[PDB]
């Protein structure tokens, strides 16, 4: 139909997606690491 419009540039889109993914992953990793540290583990 040629109606797949109103998208951002591919570069900005993939950059933002990778930034969101890495942010969530790093935040969860830091949180779980601190959780293990707090309970008395290494």
């Amino acid at each position: 139909e040629k109606v797949q419009a109103e998208r951002p540039d591919t570069m900005l889109g993939v950059v933002c997606g990778a930034l969101h993914v890495a942010d969530v992953s790093l935040r969860n990793s830091v949180s779980n690491f601190l959780h293990s540290l707090e309970r008395g583990q290494v």
